[PDB]
């Protein structure tokens, strides 16, 4: 149960968790700044969901029957002082002890693996080669894939992150198709490539909460850059995340992966 | 000749929104922040609309039973404004960050129009040719044309039309028509193009088309919509490709004739 | 029966009342007019009463000076602040009354706005003088000789400009508004701010609902390069439009009936 | 006495005058829109001041000893609904019956006469030839003129307009040096010349309240335009006011005056 | 080594502003909207500061009587914050539209520095040469330099300086010094240039200089101020001419030497 | 003695209290830090207590993980909303403590920031590895191998980044912040947004007041055309600055004492 309208008005209420409308994250709450929004992941509800999901016979049914638990895993706190109290919020870069990974590449750092390219680049054909559990579908027009494929459709960024976090923590392999609504949604002062700089900070923040969760989430991003600034934009995105695969006319045109070894 | 609004029987909260957690748990109709199972939110720019699928369904069966689609819509403004409305609770933007509409196709969905096996959603008719686009709409055997945001002309007096004033009733009338088995077209989304403010066109126009497209897909309908994106001739092919990537289908019109047509299909 | 100026609905009961009363639901005789990020309303019942009284006067200009309060009751800005949310991307619906007819500005001219664009001072004066207007509603322009000697009524804001023009036209008179200079300057959006076009379509479509034509002088002040495209966008927004160059009519486009 | 903090909260208070914090101008109140500000002139206090000023032996002492009356002549109402109630407010173009004028030119329409040019154009040398009662000094750095000259120094736009209105109504000849703070202060979408379009509407509004008052006020304006857009800017300003004299390197480079006859 | 703030004896209203007409008639110090005869408002960008000439005068006589100007300013933060403050009442922008500061010169005013018969006001020292501008300030026999908005350097430890943190105390210390007969300079207005946001430079920088210039003229003082407008080399002569047109005087510095000097004078 | 988070002064009495308590007047041990349109505060008394405790630990990195709450009490964002008005165009005053000395990053280096700008990933790593740092405070960068294996402490926001660096430096350790990437992205104003420069001057001058040097990695992301002017503006804002090109030092400017 998450507080939706009533927020802390006294110091005593202010010290409560973000779930309860306070301004101080609980021991199991991690704040996720996205543009000028501030989300929160509850790692105990995430643990509960992962344990339960790993016990179920259908990742499909499970998520459809537990949007209550999903909406409790990642939510947007109601207290409005969060931006002031946590100036220029990011997510701290830390990796769990004993973290290992063989996917999407050997020793892939925990974080996001962006699958990047323009429309028609080959992105929804590359995902099929990554041998995923399912594709989390968000912010994209309904396709034949959403009937015949292995999908879970979601509506906002909370559900997208929540289902991805739960799946990965359960030992499953998630992709989000796509972060279109961050690209369109995060308005900010532009850079040399034309993209809002807050889109880059947003990806680092989301990347580093996957880092803290010791997981990798593969995410489709079409940054809508012109031919000229594309290489500058892809370099700023690679500088923001663990891994990035660039697709161009049906073939991989660049791959950058941060690894536990420092080597490819 | 007038339209009956029966404001007595209207239950959408217009000014009182939830102030407690208990109230916040109510439906968007009631001023809460959590949609009931029959409410789907529709984000468009910085606005959040909502469709009531229960009210939508009963409206469609009534419209189908009526003698005259046009007269029914004229007599039932109240039911139209109860089908698609803008909820009053202000926290919806925060609670549902970067909201879209989830891609879905109801079971057993079939469609032969505008093309065989047309995915549910929007079918944009883009271009800039008043003669061409009307002439194209006249060929699709539309039950009527929902007129919105365009200057009055001969057709509004002459043809099978139903004029509306805002995005709520444009979508409501389209939904009620398609659900009832009729063929709606919206002429036009001119006011989304002008009103949604964010190469050449506000990026938020694209997500608003995806959101509205995906509502139609959840409802298992196709709504044909006229859209003139006002692009420079140079950047027009880019904009048309961005728009095709946001929706189920799109027909392009050039100098009075259909030049291009892209359609996502099933099976 | 006065327009609510500060007190707006705070309960669901008050929200159901009319815009005049501070509610959020128009009465059957109220038509909302969205202009930029303002929302005005015309009261067709007050409009019809004013048109009846004006017809009994021997001088339309004097009648409006004698009836300022009735004008502010014909078109007003409702007080309820949730109207933007409740009516998203509001326009005015394109409708023509039963058995409408017209012969001015042209035969079978659709009801709506007729824009008179471009020209020049002495060339705008001439084209307006050639239209046999009952009077020119003067708005947002510096006082010149015409405001002393001519057949005019000076107004101060867009409510009065629209009100006076609506009342004259429903009375059977021919009004022209000189000019929409404060729409052009006042309405800013994403080389013309795009909300000028929908504003004129909205004002155009209330005229069509009222079954009238209102002539309006409007200079978009576009660069001469973008001018031809600018004027195209304007014509696509209204019933009719005349372009003036060097005193003569260079283009006239009119939507008509049969 | 003008209401400064307490504004109408009921319909009954709303119908009171703008001086009393209502939303409806009294019969003697004229609203003056300037950018996104809305001023008000009280013509009865203006009449009282003009009558009293015409009776005094020193326009100088009079204004210095009566800032109370000055601040009651032009003021900024406190009610905030004014922008909504009066959409796209201007001042209506009307001339008093029997209006005559021989200054600054024969049959000069009532309004503003702008004295326009860049810094060093000759503006404070042209004013000395116009044989003025005094120069109202506003928004300009203190000079030797402010000690040795015939001046009244003011601080805001209310005092500038109020002293000008009172002087002219009293049969005296005022100039305002200068409208610098409108040029700098009125921010708005720019035009083809680079100047905010709200500066033009502001000058028409102020022009037409001089029109209603049957007076001419001469006003120094440096619009800060570049050489290219200068001629386009001066034409938009001339299109906004009764009269305009352009100064360029110490000589008049254009004069446009709207007259009662339509002839020069 | 520290600065004594005595917050007990401080009467500037910081959070309670007038809510009634009677309260609105009080001084700006008291949270009202009408300045007392000894308060002059100072508009700077979208902020409105105020100078208390009574407090200013007593401060100047005390500083003149003290043994050490620097120590006094260090011990009297409270009196400094009582000399120049930002009033709390929010309606000041509306009540005083497009506020400036009226041009005035008190009777009998005389001045020999920076030049003979220098009009009271600001004297800007413009340029971009750290070595040049310090070297120029070192030549004017300044009593000390008010350091504000600049990175700490050797001079702050070495020279006759007094560091401050905000525009209020920068102006207050300058006013109290000049009124007492000492020679202040402010190094620098870097934060007005950066903070005032409206060919190349925010136009509001020019009016803020005129407003501050005209306060100094009403006080019968000259305050020398370092100002780097950050202009492109192309548009630098235009910006320097706009700045000279806003103030009593201005010295231009090029590659380590005074190149130009414009000064409005009296008699 | 906790930082007030929601309750700010509403009376003149409460306004006189400290920033920690929700007042509007800093105590003698509070220094305000304006950054863009945020205002933070450092508590030098909590800072000194933290520096004492940290010195008694055998591992600075572990000490900070053990003392998160003390960090948020060293640097915080005060709750009172009138601070912007009360302290116009706020900076931090340039002052150095009595008998300050320094030999790192260079001899007699002024207290303040030392910027390390440009370079590249492997070239930024090398220059930092060559500075003999106690640890690198990692902020706003994606997790890489260095955050697992290196001498680091990861933080989440600018309060923690500044707090950790202040505490280390007052303890006698050498901190470097990698990086100010969220200042560059987060601070927008009128090709660099101008408020980045005053922000660094403000952060620079609190370091000078504290009598410390803090090394900070910052990539302004300027075009290569404007890069040389950009770096000039940055150097004019801080105590010292190193420019890296292709692994080597291409420029180093430092303000010094004697």
């Amino acid at each position: 149960t998450v507080a939706l309208v009533v927020e802390a008005t006294t110091e005593a209420e202010a010290k409560k968790s973000l779930r309860e409308g306070g301004l101080v994250p609980a021991a199991h709450e991690i704040m996720i700044p996205v543009g000028n929004m501030i989300l929160a992941v509850d790692t105990q509800v995430l643990d509960k969901c992962a344990l339960a999901l790993a016990a179920s016979d259908d990742p499909g049914r499970w998520f459809a029957e537990n949007e209550s638990l999903i909406h409790s895993t990642v939510f947007a706190p109601v207290a409005k002082g969060l931006h002031r109290v946590y100036p220029l919020l990011s997510v701290r870069p830390e990796v769990p002890a004993g973290y290992e990974a063989s996917w999407p590449t050997q020793d892939h750092m925990p974080g996001l693996h962006l699958v990047v390219g323009g429309t028609g680049a080959g992105k929804s054909s590359y995902l099929a080669s990554q041998d995923l559990t399912l594709v989390i579908r968000w912010g994209e027009p309904a396709e034949r894939f959403d009937v015949e494929g292995a999908t879970h459709a979601v509506s906002d960024l909370n559900e997208a992150l929540a289902v991805a976090f739960v799946m990965a923590r359960a030992g499953y392999r998630p992709a989000i198709d796509s972060f279109r609504n961050l690209v369109f949604g995060i308005e900010s002062a532009a850079g040399e490539g034309g993209i809002s700089t807050a889109l880059y900070s947003a990806m680092t923040a989301i990347n580093n909460v996957c880092s803290r969760l010791g997981i990798v989430v593969m995410v489709v991003v079409n940054p809508m850059a012109t031919e000229a600034k594309a290489e500058l934009v892809y370099n700023n995105m690679a500088a923001s995340v663990a891994g990035m695969t660039v697709l161009m006319d049906g073939a991989v045109s660049k791959q950058t992966v941060r690894t536990l070894s420092g080597r490819t």
